[PDB]
């Protein structure tokens, strides 16, 4: 698990997403797709997009990535206590959106790519290694419901 000074370093690195939450969101998936095209294909709604330009102008992607961060950022504020909120989620992307684990470490990079490049020299080591804690635990506790259900 983490500890609290770690938890504390999450919600607070978290503040600065929270600014901009479309913004960081809409980053985060543009950083997906681009390194990692074979993600872009699970999205019926986002597989139009040819191009990082495409992708920038689009403000479907945008509202997804509000989604997306909304959902994360509720996940994270329940400090590890969140089998409620993580199950269902779990359950959707093996179920419904064919998501393999790896997809999930691939945005996870992304998350941390974008925190830094959005805020250079304000992501300290400290916080860099909190976030990872959290999102390596959200991970780990998502493979562990795709064991459940044998997916992937
Ligand atoms: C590589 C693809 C992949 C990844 C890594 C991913 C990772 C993550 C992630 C990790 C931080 C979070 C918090 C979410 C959160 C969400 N995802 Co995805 N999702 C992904 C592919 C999808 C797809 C596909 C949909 C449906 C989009 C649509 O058509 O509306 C989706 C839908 C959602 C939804 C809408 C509800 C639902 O369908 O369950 C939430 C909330 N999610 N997702
Ligand atoms: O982009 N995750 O749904």
């Amino acid at each position: 698990g983490l500890s609290d000074g770690e938890w504390q370093q999450v919600l607070n690195v978290w503040g600065k997403v929270e600014a901009d939450i479309a913004g960081h969101g809409q980053e985060v998936l543009i950083r997906l797709f681009t390194g990692h095209p074979e993600t872009l294909e699970k999205f019926d709604k986002f597989k139009h997009l040819k191009t990082e330009a495409e992708m920038k102008a689009s403000e479907d992607l945008k509202k997804h990535g509000t989604v997306v961060l909304t959902a994360l950022g509720g996940i994270l504020k329940k400090k590890g206590h969140h089998e409620a909120e993580l199950k269902p989620l779990a359950q959707s992307h093996a179920t419904k959106h064919k998501i393999p684990i790896k997809y999930l470490e691939f945005i996870s990079d992304a998350i941390i790519h974008v925190l830094h490049s959005k805020h250079p020299g304000d992501f300290g080591a400290d916080a860099q290694g909190a976030m990872t804690k959290a999102l390596e635990l959200f991970r780990n506790d998502i493979a562990a419901k795709y064991k459940e259900l044998g997916f992937q």
